[PDB]
């Protein structure tokens, strides 16, 4: 699909009535399990933080950590084609310029590529940008070959804002999503009982994140 026709067709639409949107096969068996490659590789050569601190035990070997990360600008040696799914999310967002709600789109964040290791933690509920801070939308795109999640766990659970409720989300190969960062879409990942990757992009709107920077900047 272009990425013209899936945004005017298929994004733009998903994302004024539901504020989230679920686009499968985006790159293709082949691109998908390059960039899965590319994040192994990151975490077998130790590129990954250890983890976010679970539990905390005053004996400290037995400190449970959870989701690891990466900050990935897409250019760094063996991480072009992470660079390309960059790209790829970039198009298709600029294809949809000024037809997200009445947002106008003017930059994004580096990638930050998440591990979840598969030792039954999960993230725990919480809206990505509560505070104004001008990241309007979060687009995710998953790496997991043959994911089941009824033997894995590690769903992503949303709750659109007042609805008896949620939606889950298998964190499926080569799928991608977008959703609203704010209020509007708490969220939180299941306990995962196996490898998880993702890739996350946060996109800003270009008042949102002017009037964050009001709220070293001195001259
Ligand atoms: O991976 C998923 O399906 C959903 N993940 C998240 O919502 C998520 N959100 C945030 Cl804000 C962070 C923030 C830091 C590290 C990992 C995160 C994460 O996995
Ligand atoms: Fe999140």
């Amino acid at each position: 699909l272009p990425a013209l026709k899936l945004a005017l067709e298929y994004i733009v639409p998903c994302m004024n009535k539901h504020g989230i949107c679920v686009v499968d096969d985006f790159l293709g068996k082949e691109t998908g399990q390059q960039i899965g490659d590319e994040v192994r590789a990151l975490h077998d050569t130790g590129k990954f933080t250890d983890g976010q601190l679970v539990s905390q035990k005053s004996d400290s070997s037995k400190d449970i950590r959870g989701d690891k990360i990466t900050w990935i600008e897409g250019k760094e040696p063996g991480c072009e084609t992470i660079g390309l799914l960059m790209s790829s999310m970039d198009d298709l967002i600029r294809h949809c310029n000024g037809k997200l709600g009445s947002y106008k789109i003017n930059g994004r964040t580096k990638a930050m590529v998440a591990c979840y290791p598969g030792n039954g933690t999960g993230y725990v509920r919480h809206v990505d940008n509560p505070n104004g801070d001008g990241r309007c939308v979060t687009c995710i795109y998953y790496l997991n070959k043959d994911w089941d999640a009824k033997v894995s766990g590690g769903i992503l659970r949303i709750f659109p804002e007042g609805k008896a409720q949620f939606a889950d989300i298998e964190p499926k190969f080569d799928r991608l999503l977008f959703f609203w960062s704010d209020r509007r879409n708490p969220h939180e990942v299941q306990p995962a009982y196996a490898t998880r990757y993702a890739i996350t992009v946060w996109y800003f709107d270009a008042d949102e994140r002017a009037r964050a920077k009001v709220k070293g900047v001195r001259v």
